[PDB]
């Protein structure tokens, strides 16, 4: 209960400090910043775009290694702990 | 032997939304928006595409969070308790 | 020692059906078909390219199903029992 | 604490072979061989760029093998006992 929370607010601070650095040292829109941050992350990537500035590509580098560790977690309790008991709820005979 | 049955309908169900939303607000063939569906929820990814309407993205974005988890547990199982006894049968001297 | 020879034969034969596949129905050289069928089963992905025939996209679904799971096996052994007892032995004093 | 120390400098290696291949047989700078290493192996991927020589494709191929497996492991512990207790920490009433 109080793990989704945890590792929620946490991948909301991640992906705030993506967004603000891709709208700003790479110029994409904020939406667009944000989708390129969670594709990453996820590693599902993105095949229109790649960083631009030597800046952003370090930037990405670092931000790849501190970061799927802590987005995939809460892709797994996310399921675990709450789509799960979901979709287990909804078997019961 | 029912739980591959009942991850296999929630992937069903999961890549039929994922189809609809793109073959609609992103204007992709019914097939494509298919593969492109499957290529994002297994992280692979499409390399000559990515959403053009800030509903796609965001759609994807939710998509992506709600889609990694349960599409690799169909991945994982599919092979654990399907495609492993089915090898281990073909060993057996 | 005779699980790594297995996972790895089985993932020649599907390593092979990709190659045989792409360079056949999609017109990929081999070299080519083979290096697409590495990154979308290890989920690395290929930027410059995606299937162009539907054939080669319905392929491709069904292909990365039954493939993610055999191919990260590998990965998973080739380090765990091949790739670390390996880098164990260069740490003893 | 010796296991964070180690499964960095193999990865610390094989990022190093990764940019001087890439910046050598395929002709990337310095920074966007390191990138691309980065990308393939944590299997983001690279939408910008894919190898065009087939040296860099056959490298990239065993590449992938060799590194999907010591790069993720990097991922887990950076995470497990790093990034977790440093979270714990701060959760303390
Ligand atoms: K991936
Ligand atoms: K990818
Ligand atoms: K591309």
């Amino acid at each position: 209960d109080k793990e989704f929370q945890v590792l929620f607010v946490l991948t909301i601070l991640t992906l705030i400090s993506g967004t603000i650095f891709y709208s700003t040292v790479e110029g994409l829109r904020p939406i667009d910043a944000l989708y390129f941050s969670v594709v990453t992350l996820t590693t599902v990537g993105d095949g229109d775009f790649s960083p631009q500035t030597d800046f952003g590509k370090i930037f990405t580098i670092l931000y790849i290694f501190i970061g799927i560790g802590l987005v995939f977690g809460f892709i797994h309790k996310l399921a675990v702990n709450v789509q799960l008991p979901s979709i287990l709820s909804n078997l019961v005979p």
